[PDB]
């Protein structure tokens, strides 16, 4: 099976690489394994695969770290990503969001059913596992358990059955048979766990998939609309059905591939402790244990030698940083698009520890809207800050077609000196706010409202003239034919690849 | 003479350093220079020697570009600067700045009177140099002049005799003998200018140092208090004091190794077109000239082999980032302290283009002062930016003990996760602004006033209890004997030198 297919393929993909390294002496999944990952992702080496975790019994588990994390070389920084894909692994971050935007103006293409899979080789009843006695990982020293769930995607369905959500919330061990994990507005898991609420008859038939086909993982942390079923948007993105297999104890179905399927419930009535957990702004704060959702477990499946996909997630980078950010950042752009905003491009830049989006501005066309800065902030942060889409965005910068969203260092340089501090800003305050950001729910502030903002890195007269500078770099303060002249006379002169 | 003391010396120093490239074939002063410069200055590469400028006659000049520019390593970064005071090159930010402090609570020790140096090697009067023929650079391709003066230091005196200033401060060549600069409020350049236009009397007996003591351009571009003689705190900071001559057309006194000298006067009456130039926040606005103060030249003396230092400013990183952002950031950190204020570490981060200072906060200090983030930010915006030290900055981070200010990416994380836009932060707009930022001079609103800002990225508990989190990173999320353990096992697992 294709490597954007089939987890186990990925694997042997990211090998084949050169961007593994696997690890066939015990290690133990107390701190050993994440304090390994962690350091891989602190500085972008080859992902880690665990073969010998002490504590691994009848083939649960091995752990893959880093999935979606970056690579050391600037040639192929994203094939990670590129590699959930079918990608080539030098593709830009432009070609991997428009790919995960692609099958926005597609037909679905639904799931196909199919008998059996390999994530069906395996199973234990509700008799025969104890989610204590497994290998969870704790990931960092101050967390409230053993978080089982960092890369699996849930599985989710609306009473009515019409739409079937995957997505990726994190869940803990609560006890041989129970997780706990964030349920939270305005999440599909946390919608559809409305409706069965208000239903008010059953707990929610649930399943969670670990070790998933890499295209799928990828739409689970994007952002797509509310009622779209997942399954059907990563087919039309893929060009493929995606192969399901029916759960055994409900009417759920899961990819055939899975590594591990725990199939349940996700209770409409009980919680239980959750967290605290090292999370995606780089904290944790130890202690700060809150009720979070319940799920029972009442089934095992999963395939030989299964391997547990983990992100060690924290400080730069992992995937919350390379998938939330830039996933929210690519819906983002398309949903400005479609209020006919004139965005071109978007990105949440690593250095905002992916709380800030710029967009790239057609200046052309915002010429043509004969608008001013007050006017079209407001507009943009009312579209982008009242939608899912910009729920985990703090602060948008606007920047003119001159600036690369891509490269961080140039969202700095425009944001510092092309946005005057307060006059060239919008504050918003009645909009959702996300809490994980350390300012929000341990903040001076509400936890769940305002901390937004709008700055705009336009120009003046990018709104009506055109753009009336040039910038004191090599590149456009000196003409063509002497920089190239500089150029091919710099290492003669004494001054010091591509690929590397 | 030592490297910190004699700019020829300083040259030997870099070359011994492996620091500096010699190039003596014919190089253009129309830009080829600087643009060669401006390379070097984006990829921190060895300094320049221009020893062959296409114009150059009777000894006038040869040109070093990027004198205080940064070097690849990391452990030698900052050594250029280390090399205008006698620091070992591997001298940290923290180091280099403390030294440039240390004369603030020193007697001054006064200059030294002798008769004659090596800046007397050669002169020529009033009828034997022409401004225009001398291979002054054009350093961007839109300057509204050539600017012979980028790295040289004015020498001006008060009325009175009590205060002589050296700064630097930019100028281009106007005519045969007279240049045009900038000279704006708070400058000292201007202060002493409106002090002799008060008594009306005469022009400002002026000089123009280029290639003077390491020690004493540094101190030039520093704003040490008003009414204090740079010459006596560069003498007390080194523990020597300076060797002086007299000018020949005037009273003032100029370093005796100084590499070429221009004597004169700054009119008190006259101004000429200036500008506009490529300018440290990164752009160049062409066509934007305005009329600016006007020196006239009466001699020129020079040592043999006169070497002209140059800085080919724009994006990072230059001279005008090293340091005008860090020796603000100095005299800003001594200036909260001397107000009572607890601050550790003052950095200019190079990602803010130097228009951030970030400010580490003693929290034991700050707990006992029972205060709060709205007092606080009020307290330190009012001490800041109301003192000429804060002239160019105009967004204060307020940072805890964790934060390494030196940092840059530790600031962006503290800001961007701590600070809460809006609520966290108390805006200045009847303050001192700095026109040269884009969004100042070329923004939307006053272009001399306002735009500057307090950003608490001090969390709450740090102004009562203490910080409430651990980093979710590798060295604080994991025990001490793990950490030990990864590293050791680091390339034995598989897995990937200081000087590099
Ligand atoms: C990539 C990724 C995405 C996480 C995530 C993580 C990763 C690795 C963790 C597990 C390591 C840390 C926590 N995560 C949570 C999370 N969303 C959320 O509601 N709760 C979470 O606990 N997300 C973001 C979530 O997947 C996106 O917001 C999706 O858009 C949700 O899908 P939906 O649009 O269908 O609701
Ligand atoms: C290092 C450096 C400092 C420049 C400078 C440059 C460099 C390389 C240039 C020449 C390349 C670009 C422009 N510069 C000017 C400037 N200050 C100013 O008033 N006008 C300027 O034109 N400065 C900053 C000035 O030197 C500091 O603000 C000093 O504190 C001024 O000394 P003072 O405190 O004695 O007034
Ligand atoms: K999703
Ligand atoms: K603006
Ligand atoms: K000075
Ligand atoms: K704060
Ligand atoms: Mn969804
Ligand atoms: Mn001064």
């Amino acid at each position: 099976q294709p490597a954007h297919l089939c987890f186990r393929s990925f694997v042997e993909a990211l090998k084949v690489d050169n961007d593994l390294v696997e690890i066939n002496t015990p290690i133990d999944p107390n701190l050993e394994a994440a304090a390994i990952t962690r350091r891989v992702c602190e500085t972008n080496d080859k992902a880690p695969l665990f073969n010998n975790l002490i504590g691994m019994k009848n083939g649960l588990f091995r752990i893959l770290g880093a999935p979606g994390s970056l690579r050391k070389s600037s040639a192929d920084r994203y094939g990670r990503l590129a590699r959930h894909l079918a990608l080539p692994p030098t593709a830009s971050m432009r070609e991997i969001l428009d790919k995960m935007l692609s099958a926005s103006d597609m037909p679905p293409i639904p799931p196909t059913i199919v008998p059996t899979g390999p994530c069906k080789e395996n199973s234990l009843d509700d008799s025969e596992f104890d989610l204590t006695e497994l290998p969870v990982p704790l990931i960092h020293k101050s967390d409230g358990g053993k978080y089982i769930q960092t890369y699996g995607m849930h599985i989710v369905q609306s009473p009515d059955g019409t739409w079937t959500n995957w997505s990726i919330a994190r869940a803990m061990v609560h006890d041989k048979n129970h997780l706990t994990g964030l349920v939270i507005p305005p999440q599909h898991i946390w919608q559809i766990h409305q409706m069965w609420k208000k239903e008010g008859r059953s707990d929610v038939p649930w399943a969670l998939a670990f070790g998933v086909p890499p295209a799928a993982i990828m739409a689970s942390s994007m952002p797509i609309p509310d009622g779209v079923t997942e399954a059907g948007y990563v087919g039309a993105m893929t060009g493929s059905s995606l192969e399901l297999v029916k759960c055994d104890t409900n009417d759920l179905y899961v990819p055939a591939t899975s590594e591990i399927v725990l199939e349940g419930t996700l209770s409409i009535s009980e919680t239980g402790p959750e967290g605290p957990f090292g999370e995606m702004h780089g904290y944790i704060f130890p202690g700060d244990t809150h009720l979070g959702a319940k799920y029972k477990v009442n089934r095992i499946t999963y395939r030989n030698n299964a391997i547990m996909p983990m992100s060690s997630c924290g400080r730069l980078t992992d995937e919350t940083h390379t998938m939330i950010g830039s996933l929210a950042a690519a819906e983002i752009r398309k949903l400005c698009q479609q209020n006919d905003l004139p965005i071109t491009d978007a990105f949440a830049p690593f250095e905002s520890q992916v709380t800030w989006v710029a967009l790239r501005v057609d200046t052309e066309k915002l010429r043509a809207m004969k608008t001013t800065s007050e006017g079209f902030r407001k507009r943009v942060g009312d579209v982008v800050f009242n939608h899912k889409a910009g729920y985990t965005i703090h602060r948008l910068v606007l920047v003119g077609d001159d600036i690369d969203v891509y490269e961080g260092k140039d969202v700095l340089w425009a944001f510092s000196t092309r946005c005057r501090p307060g006059m060239d800003e919008t504050l918003f305050e009645d909009v959702r706010g996300f809490p994980l950001i350390p300012y929000m729910g341990h903040g001076n502030g509400p936890a769940h409202r305002g901390g937004k903002v709008v700055s705009d890195a336009l120009m003046p007269t990018e709104y009506t003239t055109g753009r009336n500078w040039e910038a004191a770099d090599f590149n456009q303060s000196y003409p063509e034919d002497l920089k190239q002249k500089v150029l091919d006379n710099w290492t003669k002169m004494g001054f010091s690849h591509h690929h590397h």
